[PDB]
């Protein structure tokens, strides 16, 4: 054994004889109990960052901790392959997206390697290979000849300068976010997965989640967005019908969750594309204006809440079916015209949204909800103003000292009596468009023909193959420009027909990965049948909480898609769900020509602890804030010159140790250093003990007889072992579980090992030591267990905890006072001379 720890000399070595034992190449073996660990596969996007090392870390320090206890272990990788990424480096290096995207994949594969992850390569699935993307393809058209799969106008935000279509997020102030110009609303055809027919079903499913965090459970039942609440109808006012045709002379129709407060509506709003908007604006320009600026808005849903609410009163007026209340009627741009009836009722006393707009616009509030003695001030907001349970009804007539529910169904049974309204159920989620304007992505496989219409491409053709020899210039998607792609004939009439050039939204190829890592070269269908009865369902998911809503709602609704075409047999994906905090690092800056701020990386920085100074030169730089590691203010620490630095080991021990999974991780280079110190420390533990005698059969069996220092070890050692091993089956905070073997090593340097027994109690402790952290730093401690011991440590298996090496030693002693029944002498007299060990007299 070597006296110093090298990494570069046996991370590669231990990486071979992984590979060699195929430890990690798994297969639907009926004999073991299977476990299926998954972390969130990549976007080859060129090279590993940090946030890749601390996902793919835990993944593995998971996975390695089940395959020690016993479990058939798939840990697979892949590719998330297909986005803008490859195409903007596309249009700046004029390069192929597909070319440059597989040298990513093989710079990125073997970086993954030599960090030494326990992954099945053999299931390694690239989504930009046909072989992958024609099964999305097939279930495309399956679900499309269904319904569940429809194509429908929509309208999108087109760029004319830059020629692209941009989502709201791309569009600041009306303009796209490279070019500046004007966006302009375009109403064209797209594709869209019917999810809210699954609405029900993704929502009352998260209730079957056990092992989910809340958080991300709660999101998803926002997102979905389910409500019970009533329809209600308010008559047009006489004086208020001209220009109005159909039902919309004769009500104004809306939806409300609170039917409860309907007696405290002091007025009614609709969106600005709504009939009653069009006309009373018919003849009033600050009411079309009004209406203009509606429409050009581009707001996104995360800053829906956070705009400022305005409206503009119609002169035009409703009649509550309720009291008889006249109520004007006003545009507002928090109206949306597509949710719901695009029309609301405003009851300022009770909603938040609707005091702030009363406030406002001086508008009335009218209390109709009292919870207790409770004051209430129509000028200052209370947050029990807006409790739905511990509230009765005022000013509300004969429905007076009821509570939500009684007064809902009274309200209900009202308004059902004179045709006014009735319960509806509502649900926020949209239906999801998938229908990309982009060339890097996956054909939709659906031919348009002039006598047959919209035709799916036949499961013999799939797939349509997306042709990888394309540069794309950045003047509108090339498959629109590229008719020896589109120009086709119709596949059910045979004459001339155009594929579609549109390719798929790039979630669509993450919504189903983790069932094609159960068969991945299966060429019959998504997945296997046998393989996906085997695997089930994945027994936990490691990712990022930027993911925790739309790609695990997407991914949930394919399940029960594929679940539903009899692929699967699981109603939910995901098991256990893990969620990993940020990176983040500090910045540094130099100013420049015009006042501003330059930016530069952390590498190319030395400390003096006072200031930093620029490695190349020596010169000074300014010290600035720390935050999520970026190109932004480029404080991006690559991963590949600490693994040259230290090596893999140190990388995951430090990604491990330094916050738990959930906390965010502070980039350190002192922390870095400590975690390379203490492999070091470990490496010399090892190599110091079996410098003094070489090794020895480890302590087992009854401990009656060994030393007080001695039992006193065993005692640390199997409560670490024990604690060990509820961090990483239970707790999932690994930082934790590192501090503790650093314990037990601690106890271990402070007792004298020397003698026999003292060796075979020094064997225990490093054999079950490097055990406990294979999982975290697999190289370093396979290395140490074969200098201790000649099995297979995956072999020798999860250390056990020996429950006898936790019980303490017991000395029954007989208590007497004048002879009838210093350290006895203190528990004795909690209840005089002691006999040791068995009595204690206390002369009285
Ligand atoms: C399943 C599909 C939809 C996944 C999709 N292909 C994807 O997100 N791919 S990915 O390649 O972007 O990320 C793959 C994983 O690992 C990384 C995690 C990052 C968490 C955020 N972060 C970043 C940083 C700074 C890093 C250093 C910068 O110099 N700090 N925190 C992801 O959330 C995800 O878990
Ligand atoms: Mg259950
Ligand atoms: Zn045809």
């Amino acid at each position: 054994m070597q006296e110093h720890y090298q990494p570069a000399a046996i991370e590669p070595a231990a990486q071979k004889k992984w590979d060699d034992a195929r430890i990690s190449n798994v297969s639907e073996d009926a004999s073991k109990p299977k476990y299926y660990c998954l972390s969130m596969f990549p976007y080859p996007s060129g090279k590993l960052h940090m946030g890749h090392v601390r996902n793919y870390t835990i993944g593995d320090v998971l996975s390695r901790f089940k395959l020690l206890n016993g479990f058939n272990v798939m840990q697979p990788m892949g590719w998330d392959a297909f986005g803008m990424p490859a195409e903007n480096a596309a249009m700046k290096n004029n390069v192929a997206p597909a070319a440059w995207t597989y040298d990513n994949i093989e710079y990125m594969k073997t970086q993954l390697k030599s960090l030494g992850f326990a992954v099945d390569w053999e299931r390694e699935v690239a989504t930009c290979k046909p072989e992958y993307y024609r099964w999305e393809q097939w279930l495309f058209t399956k679900l499309f000849e269904k319904g569940i799969v429809y194509r429908k106008n929509g309208t999108v935000n087109w760029d004319p300068v830059d020629q692209t279509v941009l989502a709201n997020e791309q569009v600041i102030d009306g303009r796209g976010w490279r070019s500046g110009a004007l966006i302009e609303k375009r109403e064209i055809p797209m594709y869209y997965f019917k999810i809210t027919d699954y609405a029900e079903e993704l929502l009352n499913d998260l209730d079957k989640l056990e092992h989910w965090p809340e958080q991300v459970k709660t999101m998803q039942r926002n997102w979905i967005g389910k409500s019970r609440g009533m329809t209600v109808r308010f008559a047009v006012s006489d004086d208020s019908k001209q220009g109005l045709e159909g039902d919309y002379a004769k009500f104004l129709q809306v939806y409300t969750t609170r039917p409860d407060t309907l007696m405290g509506a002091t007025y009614v709003a609709v969106a600005a594309e709504h009939p009653l908007a069009t006309a009373a604006a018919a003849d009033k320009p600050e009411l079309q204006a009004f209406i203009a600026e509606c429409k050009a808005g581009s707001v996104a849903e995360a800053d829906m809440a956070t705009m400022e609410k305005k409206g503009v009163p119609t002169g035009r007026y409703v009649v509550n079916p309720l009291n008889g209340d006249k109520l004007e009627v006003w545009i507002a741009n928090y109206v949306l015209w597509g949710y719901g009836d695009g029309a609301v009722m405003a009851v300022p006393a009770h909603d938040e949204r609707d005091f702030e707009f009363a406030a406002k616009y001086n508008l009335p509030k009218k209390q109709v909800i009292a919870v207790g003695d409770n004051a209430f001030d129509a000028n200052r907001w209370q947050e029990w103003y807006g409790d739905k349970e511990n509230g009765v009804l005022v000013n509300s007539g004969d429905l007076d000292g009821l509570d939500f529910q009684t007064a809902f169904d009274a309200v209900a049974a009202k308004l059902q009596s004179q045709g006014a309204g009735e319960p509806k159920t509502q649900y926020r989620l949209r239906d999801w468009g998938i229908s990309r304007q982009r060339y890097w992505g996956c054909p939709i496989p659906i031919v348009h023909c002039e006598k047959c219409g919209n035709v799916p491409v036949p499961a013999d053709q799939l797939p349509v193959v997306l042709p990888e020899n394309v540069v794309p210039d950045g003047m509108g998607s090339p498959l629109a420009k590229m008719p020896e792609f589109y120009e086709t004939s119709c596949p059910c009439c045979g004459g001339a027909a155009k594929r579609e050039t549109d390719t798929m939204d790039t979630f669509i190829e993450s919504s189903w990965y983790f069932f094609r890592y159960m068969s991945p070269k299966f060429s019959d269908g998504m997945v296997s049948a046998e393989s996906a009865k085997y695997w089930g369902a994945v027994d936990q998911y490691i990712g990022g909480i930027e993911h925790a809503i739309l790609h695990l709602l997407y991914a949930r609704f394919f399940t029960k898609l594929m679940r539903d075409e009899g692929l699967v047999n699981v109603d939910e994906p995901f098991e256990r769900l893990l969620t990993q905090g940020m990176v983040v690092c500090e910045t540094y800056y130099r100013e420049n020509d015009k006042g501003g701020k330059d930016w530069i990386n952390p590498a190319d920085v030395e400390l003096t602890p006072v200031s930093a100074v620029l490695k190349a030169d020596g010169l000074p730089v300014v010290i600035s804030g720390t935050e999520k590691m970026s190109k932004s203010k480029n404080n991006g620490v690559d991963p590949q010159e600490l693994i040259n630095a230290y090596g893999a080991d140190t990388a995951r021990l430090f990604m491990m140790f330094a916050a738990p999974p959930e906390q965010s991780l502070e980039w350190s280079d002192s922390g870095v250093e400590g975690a390379h110190r203490f492999l070091r420390r470990l490496w010399r533990t090892v190599y110091e003990y079996l410098k003094q005698g070489g090794a020895v059969k480890a302590f087992a069996g009854n401990q009656d007889g060994l030393s007080k220092e001695l039992k006193d070890l065993r005692h640390k050692l199997h409560s670490t072992t024990a604690k060990v091993s509820d961090d990483y089956g239970r707790r999932q905070q690994f930082n934790t579980a590192i501090a503790a073997v650093m314990e037990l090593l601690n106890q271990y340097d402070k007792t004298d090992t020397g003698s026999e027994q003292g060796r075979a109690v020094a064997q225990e402790v490093l054999e079950a030591a490097v055990r406990l952290l294979w999982p975290i730093v697999p190289h370093i401690c396979e290395t140490l267990w074969s200098e201790l011991n000649g099995a297979k440590l995956w072999e020798a298996g999860w250390p056990t905890v020996d429950e006898a090496a936790l019980v303490k030693s017991e000395i029954e002693v007989m208590v007497q006072v004048n002879g009838k029944l210093a350290d006895l002498e203190a528990a004795a007299l909690a209840n005089i001379i002691v006999v040791p060990g068995r009595l204690v007299n206390i002369v009285v």
